[PDB]
């Protein structure tokens, strides 16, 4: 049979949430994409020998909280939440879409991956074991990724998916 599993990849505008996915869903790094575009993406994969449906919400668009909006997001069976390891303020703003998360699900315990995203790029200004600090505390995996040379893509999905056979 196959399992669908309802991603959404949150995180501060300009983090690598579209790149990530378009690397998974096309296998390129898109080094510009519509910042205001969001749209939903079905790959058929394997999973530690699961076939599965992957179904991912790539959020944008404007901030606001409809109970359109609302409904949306509380499909996700899990969240990557997304920073730009050379963007301090996006790693900050984690904080706000946990809390957003959390409200949806009406849950203190929702399948979340950490991501920090542009792992290729010199000027770092967010510390690995900084992220590795916050991931533990919220009791999620943390991993980093490069949509740009395309390291830990898939596996920052695929943990997400090992997150949502946990709950
Ligand atoms: C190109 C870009 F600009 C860009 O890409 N976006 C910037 C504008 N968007 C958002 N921004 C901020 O807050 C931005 C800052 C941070 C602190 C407060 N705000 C001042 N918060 C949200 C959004 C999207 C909608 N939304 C949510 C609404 C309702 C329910 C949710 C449940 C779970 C998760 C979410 Cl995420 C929910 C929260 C979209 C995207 C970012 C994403 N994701
Ligand atoms: N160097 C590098 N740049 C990236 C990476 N991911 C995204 N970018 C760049 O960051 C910018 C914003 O990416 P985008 O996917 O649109 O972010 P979004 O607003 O979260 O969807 C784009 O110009 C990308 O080229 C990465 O892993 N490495
Ligand atoms: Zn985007
Ligand atoms: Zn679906
Ligand atoms: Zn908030």
């Amino acid at each position: 049979g196959m399992t669908e599993y309802k991603l959404v990849v949150v995180g501060a505008g300009g983090v690598g949430k579209s790149a990530l996915t378009i690397q998974l869903i096309q296998n390129h790094f898109v080094d510009e994409y519509d910042p205001t575009i969001e749209d939903s993406y079905r790959k058929q994969v394997v999973i530690d020998g699961e076939t599965c449906l992957l179904d991912i919400l790539d959020t944008a668009g404007q901030e606001e909280y409809s109970a359109m909006r609302d409904q949306y997001m509380r499909t996700g069976e899990g969240f990557l939440c997304v920073f730009a390891i050379n963007n301090t303020k996006s790693f900050e703003d984690i904080h706000h879409y946990r809390e957003q998360i959390k409200r949806v699900k009406d849950s203190e315990d929702v399948p979340m991956v950490l991501v920090g995203n542009k792992c290729d790029l010199p000027s770092r200004t967010v510390d690995t074991k900084q992220a590795q600090d916050l991931a533990r505390s919220y009791g999620i995996p943390f991993i980093e990724t490069s949509a740009k040379t395309r390291q830990g893509v898939d596996d920052a999905f695929y943990t997400l998916v090992r997150e949502i056979r946990k709950h």
